């Protein structure tokens, strides 16, 4: 009966935030993604939409929006670990600091795992940039994502 | 006669802020709690003081004063040229060095670091507001008054 | 039938590794400490011992040495995860070095789990230079651990 | 025929990037420092004004010119036939970040970027620290060009 | 003329090396590899020249020669001063940064950072050497002919 | 009566360590220097050696001493009615190491440190690459006291 939950705003999700869904799913009986919601490129739902074409191949991943507290989502749902990607540019300290506050309110543990180093330098914010001004971020996105970004600049 | 001045918004104090508090009483002949005001937080700025205060009831050498502007002045018009600062898990060290050295090179001023203690090491006033703000215990991380007066802004 | 391998030389065994241990042993069905050989303090069966008597209290997690490549050790078994504490000290970037090429050989991940912050200063070489030298560290070692420590130095 | 871009918003230069300036200049046959712009923000000068501030404390450096742009880096760069971006490294860079958008220009255009790291002296200063200390009255004549500290007290007053 | 002197021990030489020799040959007039003699390794330095020499064949403004002693001395000595260091994950950033201070410093030598392709960024000679020794599979991470050499040395 | 310990093996003193030296004198009634020695390996210079290096380019800091020990640093602070360590940074420092010691420290005996960072020019020079370099040939005069800069270079002949 083991789980985790893999959090962000994934606006949009890359092949780096996949490569750490795969790697979750494939450690764990259960993964849910938490898409986090408050003002970005994508709304909620289609974050959510785009997530789920990508991981039609992981039976035992779900994919789910929340807000408020991180740990009271994985809790709620029976769980008490995240999952979390580090990538070139990540802000590991403040990661320990959230997951070590995370842990004493509410005994969720936090794993990390590096993604892939071909994944290691995309982010949904330096993907987003380098498109609308023109660039080719074809390799670093899923398909589907990459043709429906096109979509919301042009 | 040594002294030195912590600064910051402290929008609450932390038990990570009076443990340094604390190290720097035990070691320095006079302590200034610098409350700094800005362009805007949670608590005013005398709150915040009085949160200070009755915090550090039990240092006599510790005093709490209001300031803006440029640090290294609020330091060097009470007399003194050194400024101790924390350091905690999410701390932003590199941008911590970088303004020591300058403000060594325009004033003179030293600053020391320490570290806060482990139990106190995750815990910053902006994740502390935002973990109770969503219904998150963080009592065992704020001073007994603090969490009482936080409490009350939310509620 | 998921599972995860505990690695380090452990010599000896401290609560932060016994706080990853736990972590571990909360999250994954099977759980083994591996214990790398080689000449420290302790020997291997001593290492060995030592996290046998400190994690009784934990079913699903056994204690085996190994040496060789450390993916070999956990492909032989059946798993491919491995689970590493962090502490204050931890070389993070020869840890994720280490990581990419694991997962680049044998398709093995590594998830990174900060310890509690209360046995965040302990490293296994600190505590025994500290005792060596008179220091209290009875409240950063499994309390048989430190009898035995203390029974090596005097 | 080799060369080098060096870019940033230069808002204003300091003497942090003038030794990278100079550096650059020593070891490529020509360097472009590039002012980028945000169309969207203006920053405390103009552009004209930084292009003036940087042109006259590299007057001795006869392979610089000077040359503003906006959008990707990498096109800036390879429509003047190069492929090196100079890139300088103080105390409070974000070197992550700065690794990141290096992997991705390389990834998308194939251009290199090298970083250098700045003068021991020229180290802690930055654009926004110094804009920051001389608007409460902070003396940072030491770490600025003779070009800008009196165009920047000039902007504050 | 510009030109740059690319240092290490390269025992072996690694894809790596070759992506940092490759972007220093493009950007240079002239690149050295000094393939660094110590107090000790795997391969000899003739070997370890040999194996670079193989793997930079189409680098016709790049040339391999052994070393020892203080590294600006060996720059200065062939009219450069530029020295091209690559980055990779386990690079000890901050001697780095010592080091070409250090080096700036004492001769007046500049240093040049670049970062390895993320494909070859957790590759060393040293854990490419540890992980063939006990069986793993490096050959994606070192030139063919190294790879080789590296199975010789081993058996 | 404020007090406070600078520790290390001063093998030999470097600019950066007295800048460190300079500013606790500034800051504390009274600084002693810890020279730490480790009985099971001796260092290029001798424990008389590096004291007397160390005196000589402190002479005028009235109220700092000299001693030499060994075994667990915060005995020889709380042994001296002192609780305060204080320790510089520099290019190249494990920081890391130093907060982990730093915590123990203040675990088992109750000991604080105070970390504060070096100047920028003597931010990259360390006892061991100063070492390093002299025995190459290369000049590191201007990142040693005279005290210390002649002898070194007696040691390498
Ligand atoms: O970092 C801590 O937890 C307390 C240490 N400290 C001392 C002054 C100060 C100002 C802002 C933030 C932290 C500060
Ligand atoms: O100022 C420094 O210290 C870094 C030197 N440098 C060189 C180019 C550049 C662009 C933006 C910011 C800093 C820059
Ligand atoms: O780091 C890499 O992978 C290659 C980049 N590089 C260039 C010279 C050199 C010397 C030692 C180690 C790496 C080196
Ligand atoms: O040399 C520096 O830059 C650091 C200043 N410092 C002060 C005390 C001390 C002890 C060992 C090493 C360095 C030290």
């Amino acid at each position: 009966m083991t789980g985790a939950v893999c959090p962000g705003s994934f606006d949009p999700v890359t092949l780096g935030h996949l490569d750490v869904f795969e790697r979750a799913a494939a450690q764990f009986d259960e993964v849910i993604v938490a898409v986090l919601i408050n003002a970005g490129m994508f709304t909620v739902d289609e974050r959510i939409e785009m997530i789920r074409e990508s991981t039609a191949d992981l039976p035992n991943l779900r994919v789910e929006s929340g807000q408020g507290l991180l740990v009271d989502f994985v809790r709620e749902r029976g769980l008490n670990a995240i999952v979390k990607g580090l990538r070139t540019g990540t802000d590991f300290e403040y990661e320990l600091q959230m997951a070590q506050m995370n842990k004493h309110i509410a005994g969720v543990d936090t794993f990390f795992v590096a993604t892939a180093p071909a994944y290691s330098f995309v982010s949904s914010s330096l993907a987003k940039e380098v498109a609308t001004y023109g660039g080719d971020v074809s390799a670093l996105l899923p398909a589907s994502v990459h043709q429906r970004l096109l979509g919301k600049l042009r």
